[PDB]
């Protein structure tokens, strides 16, 4: 049963309970374990392990959260027990689609079949749950003025995730973006993610402006609120909880759910449940695998308990694209033109027909240098600054390398099955001889 968590839907720039019509405000906390290699996932999926989630849910209930943010799940594992247990306590999940080893690389961005398949797998693993609030298609990808060209790749991912969900049988779970709070890029990022023909469904900010005993005015929350007034999609703090002063009083929570902010913001999620020697936890897991409550826990509990956002109902709420920011060198370099939807079938042709391949089974960046000095690699280049994307730029890194390897082989024309790269991961594809 999911009775206690009816699906949340979006209308304009607010979330609503699809059954009651009441505005939904997030009172959340980030919930993600980390390991302190070839045999286990690099990330830990607490939602795949009942003994973990069932341990923590009583404590989450005590905090008074209705939402968790989870950054990584393993789509090969079941999640129904933990998701059902969360639902039974009125709790929803915001979930990143990426994981540390499969994400858009902010410094060398690509939007390709490998990352897209990761996104689809998470969508197919998690979309049956009514308490799946939303998916993030990226987290802090562009994070300063030096990597703004990564943002078109994120927007393509938003487009493609939304279309994959739309064409599937699943409930249309919204797909949004989570950003940091760099003063130089934050305005352009917010506009970019709602400009042109592709838009984020919602927008979360990792918000650390309020440290210690700050105020609505001095913290910055007042100005942030003024600037998001009328922003066309729901906006919330995907993280908050600056730890400069401890124990964190979390007085920002009083502001966030107060009358002035509640008209603009859809709430927020504290960062985070687990203590990881980074002093951001509200609990610490002991050597006995038990939960030790930390000094922050009671302050967050008290502040959420007191939080009573006055919203508006769906019915009362109910009663021309935005221009993309202009390009300026060193300042804003995210082209409006987006990479194409990765095409698994086109890219799989490379696996079948290419004479020379590199298996997925330091090397890569060096092998590109070498190959791309001998053949023209334009067809695998992706440029988010100029909006120019090569024909095979959506294929996996290994497919892109294999294409260049095979072009070099054909250019040489020895036709002797010696792939022109002496390396254990290189092989001559025998299927290439079979007569996309
Ligand atoms: O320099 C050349 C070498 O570059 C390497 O590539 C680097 C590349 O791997 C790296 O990718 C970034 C991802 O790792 C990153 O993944 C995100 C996680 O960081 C995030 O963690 C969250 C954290 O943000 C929050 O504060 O706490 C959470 C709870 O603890 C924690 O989970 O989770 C996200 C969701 O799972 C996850 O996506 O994502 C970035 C943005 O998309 C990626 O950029 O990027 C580096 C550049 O910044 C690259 O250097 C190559 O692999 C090597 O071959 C090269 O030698
Ligand atoms: O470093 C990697 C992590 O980067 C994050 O993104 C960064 C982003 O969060 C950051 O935002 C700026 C805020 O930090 C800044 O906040 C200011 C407060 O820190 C300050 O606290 C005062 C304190 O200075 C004083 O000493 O004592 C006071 C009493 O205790 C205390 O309140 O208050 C200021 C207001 O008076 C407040 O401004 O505000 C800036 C302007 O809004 C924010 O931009 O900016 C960084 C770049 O500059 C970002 O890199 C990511 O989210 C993390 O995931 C990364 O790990």
């Amino acid at each position: 049963s999911f009775e206690k968590t009816p699906a949340i839907k979006i209308v304009g720039n607010k979330f609503f309970d699809s059954e009651s019509g009441e505005q939904f405000f997030i009172k959340g906390i980030a919930y993600q374990l980390q390991r302190s290699g070839a045999f286990e996932t690099s990330y830990i999926d607490a939602l795949a392990d009942p003994k973990i989630c069932l341990r923590d849910i009583p404590f989450l209930k005590m905090l008074g959260v209705n939402t968790l943010r989870v950054y990584a799940i393993d789509p090969t594992k079941s999640h129904d027990i933990c998701m059902e247990a969360l639902s039974a306590e009125g709790m929803y999940v915001l979930l990143d689609l990426s994981e540390p080893d499969i994400s858009i690389n902010r410094e060398n961005p690509s939007w390709d079949v490998h990352i897209f398949e990761r996104y689809k797998s998470v969508i197919d693993a998690m979309s049956s749950f009514p308490n799946l609030l939303g998916y993030f298609a990226g987290n802090e990808v562009t994070n300063d003025h030096t990597n703004t060209f990564a943002s078109p790749f994120v927007k393509a991912a938003i487009r493609d995730a939304k279309e994959y969900i739309s064409h599937s049988n699943h409930r249309k779970i919204p797909v949004g973006y989570s950003t940091n709070d760099d003063a130089m890029t934050r305005d352009n990022l917010a506009r970019y993610f709602v400009c042109g023909d592709v838009k984020a469904d919602f927008y979360g900010i990792n918000m650390y402006e309020w440290c210690g005993y700050s105020t609505y005015g001095t913290s910055g929350y007042r100005e942030r609120t003024k600037e998001f007034e009328g922003y066309p999609i729901p906006v919330f703090f995907s993280e908050f909880g600056c730890n400069l002063v401890r124990p964190r009083p979390f007085t920002e929570v009083s502001a966030l759910y107060g009358n002035k902010m509640s008209s603009v913001w859809s709430g927020g999620l504290a960062y985070m449940y687990f203590e990881e020697e980074n002093e951001y936890g509200v609990v610490k897991i002991n050597d006995n695998d038990g939960v030790d409550i930390l000094p922050d826990f009671k302050n967050l509990k008290k502040e959420f308990a007191k939080a009573d956002p006055k919203g508006i109902t769906e019915e009362e709420y109910l009663t021309e694209s935005v221009e993309c920011p202009h390009i300026a060198v060193g300042v804003w370099e995210a082209n409006e033109k987006l990479p194409e939807t990765p095409d698994r079938s086109k890219c799989a042709c490379l696996d079948e027909i290419l004479p020379c391949e590199i298996v997925p089974f330091g090397k890569y960046e060096e092998y590109f240098s070498y190959l791309c000095s001998k053949v023209d690699c334009s067809d695998i280049l992706a440029n988010g600054k100029t909006g120019e994307y090569g024909e095979f730029s959506d294929c996996s890194v290994e497919q892109k390398l294999s294409l260049q390897l095979s072009k070099l082989y054909c250019k040489i024309g020895a036709n002797d099955r010696h792939c022109p790269l002496n390396d254990k991961n290189v092989y001559f594809n025998l299927e290439s001889l079979q007569p996309c």
